[PDB]
DNA sequence: CAATCGTGGGAGACTGGTCTCCCTGCAGAT
DNA sequence: ATCTGCAGGGTCTGGTTCCAGACC
DNA sequence: CACGATTG
């Protein structure tokens, strides 16, 4: 029936799949805030929970979320942000009725044959264009790869297959 | 007269002050999980949300939460954790109807004159024992300093004063 | 606005300065 | 079960008993 | 991935 997918980073997205094969994809809401006298983007907690409140996806729907796995060479702020986005999303999903399943990036990439691309984000939008043709206008820009990975997470949880 | 205080780390706690001067304090729920073939503690998302929903504090009650401020010398896992813990609590508090006010640790310590101690954990427990003498039996171990800081955070928000 | 690049970084409270503040993760001692 | 000491750290998944190769 | 930056 219903499946949710969540790419939790700042330019990520949430995707909702209906039993009737239709789909929705939403950019992660954010706000600009002051930290250490500079501007920083940060996920908008209250918009997120409101967004999840207005989904038609019923309670107990599974949400597939990408596991945070920051690289050891990433700085400590990157580690903080991936940690923070993960917790903010997971708690929002659990608080809104949804059962949360963390999926590693290698898993859903392996399942759609996306391993070791020269241009991994481009391929993601292509694969997601093919699984969700009606979302093809929403995947034209390079910054739309977050919408694609949300869709691909949901498509993975749903068990969809590429042609 | 209702105030919540949250110390968000893994040994932290949530303190709830009612308008009749009574007070509760609960340790942060956590679970043991496997990460890279060792065991770790992580906050327990379902249990925190169930606990927030059990509170009689009405909607819009302000929750004072200690701002995450990890040191540049702390490891990247330190930053991840405090990031994760902070977003999980913030999201959990907002979804449960409470207003979230981040408070720097320098603010509530200066408010109580705790700044610049050689035994800052002991002092917090001593100060919370005085503000909340019925919590004295619950503050006699050193590991209880998380209860102390949550109690003191809530005491900051409510405007209490040491005698 | 949309994209590309290179490196991995504190933050906060009372006209920049000064100063003080949190942890995690793992081992070892009782 | 409680405390202390000290340095600041990847994690995951197919494939086993430890690796190889991959990923944000 | 994040964070500052600079590119049309
Ligand atoms: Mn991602
Ligand atoms: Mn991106
Ligand atoms: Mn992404
Ligand atoms: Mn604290
Ligand atoms: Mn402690
Ligand atoms: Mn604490």
């Amino acid at each position: 029936g219903w499946v949710i997918g969540v790419d939790p980073d700042i330019g990520g997205a949430i995707a909702v799949l209906s039993p009737d094969g239709s789909s929705q994809v939403f950019d992660n809401p954010f706000v600009h805030i002051v930290v250490s006298e500079v501007i920083r983007k940060r996920l908008d907690t209250k918009s997120i929970i409101q967004l999840l409140r207005g989904l038609d996806a019923p309670p107990g729907t599974t949400a597939y979320i990408e596991k945070s796995s920051p690289f050891p060479t990433d700085g400590k702020q990157g580690w903080w942000s991936t940690g923070f986005s993960y917790g903010l999303w997971i708690a929002s999903l659990v608080a809104s009725g949804f059962s949360v399943v963390p999926i590693a990036s290698q898993t859903w990439k392996a399942y759609f044959g996306l391993m070791r691309s020269e241009t991994p984000a481009d391929d993601s939008r292509q694969a997601a264009s093919i699984l969700f043709p009606d979302k093809d206008q929403s995947l034209k820009l390079k910054k739309h790869h977050g919408r694609a990975e949300a869709l691909l997470l949901a498509a993975y949880g749903k068990g969809l297959v590429l042609p």
